[PDB]
């Protein structure tokens, strides 16, 4: 009944300095305008104003619903026009946005949409400083939406207008609280059904509706209430089951509208010393980083890049997720809903890490905005039965303007707006800071063995904070190491990390000891990769080439999985079949004398070089198979691990040439 | 007993225009400075001068020895120092170099090699206009080489030092005369034996040897003639069968030099009426082009990029390549030796095409440098088996300077290097123009249904070409369509080319047309794709970006193979099965009546629209499926083909979304 037309197809656009007429090149949404010169490792990109226009013929018999154009998303700040009448703005890269143009366009008529996007710098809105790139532009869908002049409402911070709270979740009993969003556009008073039917497939599982009044030209809410009895629990990767919950406007009979929303329902609790705990059973989070952006085309991403993105964790045994640093697209939520995974989705208030400038500037706009991204960021995301936790800020400082104050205040929003999830945060403060102990969780960024140390120095370090704090829930936001698939050499030795090489071989050491330190330790309840893949970030000048975090597990092009990956895959992924030779790309050695390694999930696998046999050997208890003194032969080799269980039967192999 | 030690690990970088002290930085070869702005869409990339410094140890161990720098290729103009101290110059960026340094360094300390490059404009190396990217650097290996005082001399225009030239091949005989560049370093004469050895394998087919004095400081050519009886003929892709020769210096009984060449036997033709015809049978040359760069890394291509774009070709049933613009690497022609692709490689002699300036400038150190690049062609790539033309032009222009006469010196000098092999030329001159009918063979650039014009003029033109001038021996060298894999519509559309809008469906239409010109006419020798891959062109305002040519049937990453791709695959590749649905990427449709395409080399196959089906089909003589009035629901759709054909049933499938 209700409808939702895509409108990305053929847009116009001109950066406001292009001053002169007839400048607009047709583009088509998604877009940012920052593909090329930021990823090109420019620090000083195009932040700045850019001017989408499109002409949408206005229906007539759509005179008489009511129109609404929402936006998925749009870096940083938004102005919008209907026939170049202001109607709106917008501050915020990351949250959904939404405009009603019912009483704004002709009907019957071509009419103009204009879009003023700015990415230019401010003060005022989160984040000003981070680690990545600010992508400027109309870089996720844009919506039309036609609806009754009676619906279920979309104007409620861009929401869905349907809210699910869960509560009393156990194997036996489920509650389940709707809230809905009802506006009547009408001038008349209107009698409506309002309904709520949970489905499993096109099962009834329960089912409330309700008959009441509601006068012309005003909208309340409704909060329904269901139960389900004997609930199939969404258990992360063991079985992400999903109800569809539809609530539905009737009005004399027939549907009027209708909003269909997921419910996965799950109980969960956080631990100070048995880590996370999932429908009574604990559950390691093997998690991840990710970032919304990609080779070529920056953050204008399309579905199948989140699809993939989703597929490559998936494999590598993945199942809980950081979606670093910033709210993220509605699909992306959905693929983790449905595989199962686990997820962490914070607000963009980001601090200055290892650089220069604050996060938190000490201005009303910035602290009021900042709660409108909170706020949005709750009320768009809710649903999802993948999220699991709220993160509140990354990598502040408390010298200069002190947002301790602030982050007390945010973390009350977020309690107002969602008690169900606990609270996080990803900060590299002292343990004695005050803004460690705000959040229901906290989590530290750890880089012991990349920015200096060894991976020792992480165990020790959390052992102590866990016992100087004992109620702190603990775990690592962050942790990882550079790695360009061209940088390879036979010897471990810790390269500089801001110069231009960054060896394979020192990021899979990297992890092979971190994973270590992390396993020993049930009382983290996560850890995150930094990062699932290269990212773009413009100010880099590291690594093979300028502009670049290389820090992902996988290549920015997402063609390449580095040797890490397959570490990864051997320990997290007990299913598929794993047997992985590292160091393939180092294929001009100095050595005749090596130590290989490969990665396997296999009980036993023997290495083969130049056919001569070297021995059958058992991983370690992290996947690892190492046999030390490996003699090649100068010029050619071909170096081959085999493992055989019953019918499986695996092989892996490479060449390489050794040179004195 | 020789060595080859490869140089590019950690060289120091810094571009002239930086004038301090300090600037240096670290690069790794293979490297371009142009990978990030030229790939960025930047016309004016920096072209000018960049200098590499490497220290090396010259071991006490190598006096009495000589020793070599052979560098791969580097753009443009490079300039070669040790320890400060000027050595040699080399103008060309395609075409491998060598210095001798044997009396430059310092035995037992530390050298230094400085390499000044310079891919500044130039009017008097060709290629000096081109639709690509002419990115400085060295983009290839460079290797020092160690041997003997008296050796298989590498120092003729950078050539293996051993040519074998096919005199008289059949299948019943072959002939082979070798010819072997020896140099006597020292300064007494000196007795040595010359041998060459034929191998199938460890099996010798044939050997041939001599013994000689050889005076010092002195070079001389010998030559052996071999024969083989019954010879196994590298036969393209059905059997692309190669010897090893292997050429070893021999003193007092042992060896103390040696170098290994690949040998292919094989005769061919090309008919003016009947196409091409290799060892005796017709064979129509399926080809595609394919420049030497790819995304993010520009021109520093590495081993398994190489490899990788090979793969692809073979996948798609490609039996000949045009390496365009520009002499290739030597691996990359051994692995078209080894899959049986037949080759055309050509000078970068290269005009303006649809641009300003031009191809050739009448000055005389263009055309000394030009006939240097041709004969370092030659040298280098002739004993090649899969090389089969030699092509002095592309696109130039007989107005201003007219290089016609110049071609003919150019075709004068290709013969005497090479007899066996025919000449050929790319044009887009109107056939009437004399620099058509220099070459042996000539071929025609042809975009009819791209810029202009419908593919049916092809024909057209073809056919009375082939009329007027039947003793012409004609290929059709370009012909393509641009791509982007992100715009989509419903209906075929011709696109403005200088446009941003490459829908994919054109270029699906345009090959699926023009594959049924081509097809139908045993006169054309051969047809080359323009172009296998996207590439970069850093002028270029189209498609989904700047800098981009998208006239590729694979994407610039080599991750996405576009829809005609698999046109290609179900037409030529007859081994693996192939059903392919097109318009995959389409997913949000606006018409609910489709016209479903797929491509199959399977005798049938069978449409279902939503679990619906709308009966069996069989592929048209160019493995087109097609599902005429396929009527979908609004909303979500998804499409399926299956084929049967015990034992294989295949599968592919795609979801779309219609709104109207
Ligand atoms: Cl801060
Ligand atoms: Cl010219």
């Amino acid at each position: 009944q209700r409808q939702d037309i895509l409108l990305n197809d053929h847009w116009n656009f001109r950066f406001s300095h292009q001053v002169q007429k007839n400048t607009e090149v047709r583009v088509d949404l998604p877009h940012t305008w920052n593909a090329q010169d930021a990823l090109s490792g420019k620090p000083d990109y195009k932040r700045g104003i850019g001017n989408y226009e499109k002409k949408l013929f206005i229906r007539s018999e759509w005179q008489g619903k009511r129109l609404f154009l929402r936006f998925e998303g749009v870096n940083s700040v938004a102005d919008v026009f209907i026939n170049n009448l202001h109607i709106g703005e917008h501050r915020g890269g990351y949250g959904a946005f939404i405009f009603e143009i019912t009483g704004k366009v002709e009907y019957g008529k071509e009419n103009s949409i204009l879009v003023r996007v700015n990415n230019g710098e401010q003060l005022d809105v989160m984040p000003l400083v981070g680690d990545f790139n600010f992508y400027g532009g109309i870089y996720r869908d844009v919506h039309l939406l036609i609806t009754d002049e009676v619906c279920i409402s979309p104007l409620d911070h861009a929401s869905p207008g349907v809210r699910l709270t869960q509560d009393s979740v156990s194997h036996k009993y489920a509650r389940i609280e709707v809230l809905v969003e009802v506006s009547n556009g009408s001038d008349k008073a209107q009698e409506i059904e309002l309904g709520i039917c949970v489905r499993d497939g096109k099962r009834t599982v329960t089912e409330r509706n309700e008959k009441f009044s509601l006068s012309g030209n005003s909208d309340m809410q409704r909060r329904l209430v269901c139960e389900i009895k004997d609930p199939h629990l969404w258990n992360g990767r063991q079985d992400p089951f999903l109800y569809r919950a539809e609530v539905t406007l009737t009005r004399d009979g027939h549907v009027i509208d209708q909003v269909t929303q997921p419910l996965g329902l799950r109980f969960y609790r956080i631990d100070p010393n048995l880590g996370f705990i999932l429908n009574g059973k604990h559950l390691p989070l093997r998690g991840v980083c990710r970032h919304q952006d990609r080779s070529e085309i920056g953050n204008a991403l399309h579905l199948q890049h989140h699809e993939e993105d989703a597929a490559l964790m998936a494999e590598m045994g993945v199942n809980a997720v950081r979606l670093a640093h910033y709210p993220q697209a509605t699909c992306f939520y959905d693929l983790m809903d449905r595989y199962g995974i686990i997820v962490w989705t914070e607000i963009p208030f980001v601090g200055p890490g290892g650089y220069m400038d604050k996060g938190f500037v000490n201005l009303p706009a910035f602290r009021s905005n900042g709660k409108e991204q909170l706020r949005e960021l709750i009320r768009q995301h809710c649903n999802h039965p993948s999220i699991c936790v709220w993160g509140l800020f990354n990598e502040l400082t408390q010298a200069g303007d002190d947002p301790t104050e602030y982050i007390e205040e945010l973390n009350r929003v977020a309690k107002q707006e969602d008690m169900t999830r606990p609270t996080t945060a990803a900060s590299n403060r002292p343990a004695t800071e005050p803004m460690n102990f705000i959040t229901d969780a906290i989590a530290w960024n750890r880089y012991d063995g990349w920015y200096g140390g060894t991976p020792s120095d992480l165990g020790k370090w959390l052992d102590d904070t866990h016992k100087k704090y004992p109620e702190l829930r603990i775990a690592v936001s962050e942790y990882g190491a550079g790695a360009s698939i061209y940088h390879q050499q036979d010897s471990l030795k810790k390269p500089e990390p801001a110069g231009w090489w960054h060896p394979e071989n020192w990021q899979t050491y990297y992890h092979a000891e971190n994973w270590k330190t992390i396993a020993s330790r049930p009382y983290l309840w996560g850890s995150f990769v930094w990062n699932m893949f290269d990212f773009g970030a413009a100010h880099r000048t590291e690594g093979d080439r300028p502009g670049i975090n290389d820090k992902g597990l996988v290549t920015f092009d997402r063609k390449v999985r580095k040797d890490a990956f397959y570490f990864y895959k051997a320990n997290w992924n007990k299913e598929e079949p794993v047997l992985y030779l590292a160091g393939r790309r180092h294929t001009v050695r100095r050595q005749r004398m090596q130590t290989i390694v490969a990665f396997t999930n296999q009980p036993e696998a023997e290495l083969f070089v130049n056919g001569r046999s070297y021995g059958k050997a058992n991983p370690d208890e992290y996947a690892v198979l190492k046999w030390q003194n490996v003699t090649l032969q100068e010029g050619e080799n071909e170096i081959q691990v085999v493992s055989k269980n019953k019918e499986l039967t695996l092989s892996d192999s490479f060449r390489c040439r050794v040179e004195s």
